[PDB]
């Protein structure tokens, strides 16, 4: 019982790429994915609605659940949605945290979709692609390449 068109407006290209892309592609990719995590919500698309590359990004949710922890993530995501948060920072620690930074952000971007949560309409976004690095892109290609390419 649901009266709602399955919206897409699938702007993302590498969403369903299925295979490994360029360094320059993981650049836009993070923008696409973090936005796609949102589209599954706002438009209420599908999580399965994508390609191979994206499935691994989903696992960065998990890596974050492992790292930051489901508890913290739960507290954190919700914090984001009231426009008041907290957070610590990592840098040269672990690739695990590198990935974790994406998924933790991904859980936040999705959660907002239903009503377009943020409360603060201004500065509702910012560091999404800048939350990771071209250097991370290389790691990303590599991680994916394990099954990708």
């Amino acid at each position: 019982m649901a009266t709602k068109l399955d919206y897409e407006d699938a702007v993302f290209y590498f969403v369903d790429d299925d295979k490994i892309c360029s360094r320059d592609s993981i650049i836009d990719l993070i923008d696409e994915y973090i936005t796609w995590r949102n589209h599954v919500i706002v438009f209420n698309k599908d999580i399965t609605s994508c390609g191979r590359l994206y499935k691994e990004l989903m696992k960065f949710d998990d890596v974050a659940i492992r790292y930051y922890g489901i508890d913290k993530i739960n507290e954190i995501v919700e914090a984001m949605s009231e426009g008041d948060h907290y957070i610590n920072f990592t840098k040269v620690h672990d690739q695990e945290s590198l990935f974790a930074t994406i998924g933790i952000c991904a859980k936040i971007t999705e959660h907002w979709g239903y009503k377009k949560i943020s409360e603060s309409r201004f500065q509702s976004l910012g560091n999404i692609t800048d939350l990771m690095t071209d250097d991370n892109i290389n790691i990303l290609i590599l991680f994916l390449e394990k099954k990708l390419n």
